[PDB]
């Protein structure tokens, strides 16, 4: 059929619908056809995006290998990078980063990183090839809070031992004064004030509550039982 030659058109095409189903031929035709391989849907996404999000690694690759616009924000400030990293997809966070040249520090509205959104869906080595191909794990959210805050409220060892091995400040803190340990402990994360603790992390620094972390996990948690442990045998 015939493609309307548009200025901003704000409606999803037939490209985003093939894009999303992962199709590469038809994808193809409708490039071909005269589609504008980077139209916008009602809500701002771009087949790449589509195609990302899906896992699709074959059509993230047509369309990328032909011209497809990369650094198209989410309606919400995400690329397709950011999406990709939000489920987990290896292969697709893969060549977006080494044949797609795109910016793995990229933050999207609420200042989250794609490092900070796999781990906020704790995907291990997704944050391992994150960091491996360039994360600046000193980056920080609209809340002051860094990616360790983070792997600390999600509770993820892994990840969270990861970024210390990455020379991650054990201390930093957000907006309210909370550190990962101060987090770590609210969230009841056992694991993690373990990690941290056994990294000297201190038990006695306030937030700007006057908290430390031991005054913010619930009474007689597995957590409380540590933190307690800790600050006596640091008081002896």
């Amino acid at each position: 059929h015939m493609n309307f030659k548009m200025e901003h058109q704000n409606k999803r095409s037939p490209l985003h619908a093939a894009a999303e189903a992962g199709h590469v031929d038809i994808c193809h035709m409708l490039v071909q056809a005269g589609a504008n391989i980077d139209t916008c849907s009602e809500d701002q996404r771009t087949p790449l995006m589509e195609a990302a999000e899906n896992n699709h690694l074959e059509a993230v690759k047509y369309l990328i290998k032909a011209g497809a616009l990369v650094d198209p924000k989410d309606a919400e400030g995400s690329t397709c990078l950011h999406l990709a990293a939000k489920k987990g997809h290896y292969e697709v966070v893969q060549y977006l980063l080494s044949n797609g040249q795109m910016d793995v520090n990229c933050q999207d509205d609420g200042g989250w990183t794609p490092m900070i959104w796999a781990t906020e869906y704790k995907h291990v080595d997704l944050v391992k090839l994150l960091l491996s191909k360039g994360s600046d794990i000193n980056i920080r959210d609209n809340e002051e809070n860094i990616c360790l805050h983070w792997a600390a409220f999600s509770g993820c060892v892994d990840i969270a031992e990861i970024l210390l091995a990455a020379k991650c400040d054990l201390h930093a803190v957000n907006i309210h004064g909370d550190s990962p340990l101060h987090i770590a402990a609210r969230e009841n994360r056992y694991d993690c004030v373990v990690l941290f603790l056994s990294r000297d992390s201190d038990v006695t620094l306030k937030n700007k509550e006057g908290e430390t972390p031991l005054q913010c996990a619930s009474l007689n948690s597995q957590v409380w039982s540590a933190l307690q442990m800790s600050k006596a045998l640091q008081d002896s």
